[PDB]
């Protein structure tokens, strides 16, 4: 650790300006070559947030409900995190001010959503204020079947992006094996005191109701004790997207996951 160095920013991976692939999505509408979808309005994609300001690892934009969107350059597995405020105020209805981050992937057909929060306020009285971390997924996954539509020795690997409640939301690749629910990957996106970790996987038949499942136990080798499940929608190759648990030694921890293959 002093003669011998070859390794600049290589703590994890994406960084604050890796992939802004993002930053096209809200100040990059559709264009003139999106061999597929150019964008997608909001006009009812919402309805609690008649306005909600997002930027992401490149710019920001204004949405809510009635707002719009443009993902004409996503891929088949793009995702889509950024921080936004969820405030609707009109000159006689809805008022408050609410902030949150964003999670929204992109698989082949479908597309998986999920909403975070951090901060809110209520304007009763004294009220116009809260705290706490509240994720609501979104958009549903790519393809929900059951992996028994070929349960035989397909090993079922899948990787994106994760989001704790007190940590950056989160990033994961694991590797699952098919019916014969097997897997095991690692989580990793800070560097908080639960930076990376180790952690094991199952893939089951019948999911949140028949797609493939995902169920193992997250931990470090230091003395980490956190858990994992969740479920993804493909044969053995679409999307994965579910939650996991995460253990100290005095509280307790929640992280959200969603990848792609």
């Amino acid at each position: 650790m002093g003669s011998s160095g070859g390794g600049g920013s290589g703590g994890g991976g994406v960084t604050a300006d890796i992939g802004t692939g993002l930053a096209d999505a809200l100040t990059a509408p559709l264009d003139h070559k999106d061999k597929g979808l150019k964008s997608l309005t909001l006009e009812d994609s919402i309805s609690q947030n008649g306005t909600l300001t997002l930027s992401a690892q490149g710019a920001e934009k204004t949405y809510g409900n009635g707002d719009s969107l443009n993902t004409g350059k996503l891929k088949n597995d793009k995702v889509s995190r950024f921080d936004f405020i969820r405030q609707i105020e009109v000159d006689g209805q809805l008022i408050t001010l609410e902030s949150g981050e964003f999670q929204v992937y992109k698989q082949s057909h479908s597309a998986l959503t999920a909403l975070q929060t951090e901060q809110e306020q209520d304007p009763e009285h004294s009220e116009k204020m809260v705290a706490k971390r509240r994720f609501r997924i979104g958009d549903i996954a790519g393809e929900h079947t059951s992996f028994d539509k070929l349960p035989k020795d397909v090993m079922a690997t899948y990787r994106g992006t994760a989001f704790g409640s007190d940590d950056a939301g989160g990033k994961l690749t694991y590797t699952i094996d098919f019916a014969a629910k097997q897997g095991h990957g690692k989580i990793e996106h800070l560097k908080s005191p639960e930076l990376n970790v180790d952690l094991a996987v199952a893939y089951i038949k019948p999911d949140e109701k028949h797609h493939a499942v995902i169920s193992g136990s997250v931990l470090y080798n230091q003395d980490e004790k956190g858990s994992y499940s969740l479920g993804i929608f493909g044969e053995k190759a679409q999307e994965v997207a579910g939650s996991a648990e995460v253990e100290t030694a005095n509280g307790i921890h929640h992280i959200g996951l969603a990848a792609k293959q």
